[PDB]
């Protein structure tokens, strides 16, 4: 059978680990067959989302970092320090969240997409060519960022000069010094060898990388009750498998960056040093309320209640 599936990373990366477990589970329990499409085929994240909405692709992985333009209240995932750093507590959140698994679903549906899961990918880290010790060290650093308004507002509040750019241009831009800064989890910034074109890694603990897996809603609604269930089963099985794997990654990948490039300067900021960043976190939150109205306000409240209950 057909059923095409496209994601934003390599096969060996985290979104690939998810895809491959999803593929296993579908194929072990039916006659259906999943066809995988990693980054490097079909093009950027914006491209594959269009391809999923046009109906060429059936399943797509698109991170809220790109969907913030489409669904405005997906900007919640970029309110600094909202998401906990405790990876065990974080995994229980996305699984049992009334906000993620109930309140977000009709909003994605408004754009013709059937939301399956959201999952974490790990604590994020700044890579720059100048030292970052406080917020004023970011002053006039051209910092690449995913394409959504609030994430852009975050690095303005940090003191940097934010630049929205699709991933395909990030390595080259850094190499030719058109940009001086970038942010991603540790597994990915090792995987993409981005340490070759940056000098400093900084753990501010401001965010965890979140991503989402969805299906073309028309396609999904066309399926039988058994097929729909089969998909839901495969998504839940892929989630459980991915969270275990991505925990191991964050806990081991930094050792490999230092192995391949021993000169690399890796700073993890103390709570004392993180103070100016957490001060910016409150005014970014205030900005989020202004942009998304009372619609996204109910999402923030529930998200906080889900974190507490878990
Ligand atoms: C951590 C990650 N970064 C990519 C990016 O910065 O656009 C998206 C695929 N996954």
């Amino acid at each position: 059978d057909t059923w095409r599936y496209a994601f934003e990373e390599a096969m060996t990366d985290v979104q690939g680990v998810y895809a491959q477990k999803f593929k296993e589970e579908i194929e072990a329990n039916s006659d259906h067959e999943i066809q995988l499409f990693p980054y490097g085929t079909l093009g950027e994240s914006a491209d594959i989302m269009e391809q999923t909405q046009d109906g060429i692709l059936q399943f797509v992985d698109q991170s809220p970092g790109f969907t913030g333009s489409l669904i405005p209240e997906a900007q919640v995932f970029f309110v600094p320090y909202l998401l906990p750093t405790d990876q065990d507590h974080l995994a229980r959140f996305f699984k049992e969240s009334k906000a993620i698994n109930d309140m977000f679903k009709p909003l994605y549906a408004d754009q013709g997409l059937e939301l399956l899961n959201m999952f974490p990918e790990g604590e994020v880290a700044m890579t720059t060519k100048t030292p970052v010790t406080t917020c004023s060290d970011l002053d006039e650093v051209k910092f690449r960022v995913m394409t959504n308004p609030l994430l852009v507002e975050s690095y303005k509040a940090f003191g940097a000069t934010p630049t929205p750019l699709p991933w395909g241009e990030v390595y080259g831009g850094l190499q030719t010094n058109v940009i001086q800064g970038q942010e991603n989890p540790t597994f990915f910034l090792y995987s993409t060898k981005i340490y070759e074109v940056t000098d400093y890694i900084t753990y501010a603990g401001h965010n965890n990388f979140t991503t989402a897996v969805m299906a073309n809603k028309d396609f999904y609604d066309g399926l039988s009750a058994e097929d729909q269930q089969l998909v839901q089963n495969a998504a839940l099985a892929a989630y459980d498998h991915t969270v275990v794997y991505q925990q191991q990654a964050a806990d081991t990948e930094l050792a490999k960056i230092m192995e391949a490039k021993p000169e690399m300067q890796v700073t993890v900021l103390t709570d004392e040093q993180r103070s100016c960043f957490k001060e910016a976190a409150a005014e970014v939150e205030a900005k989020f309320i202004e942009m998304t109205g009372d619609s996204g306000a109910a999402i923030l409240k529930q998200m906080k209640a889900d974190l507490a209950a878990t």
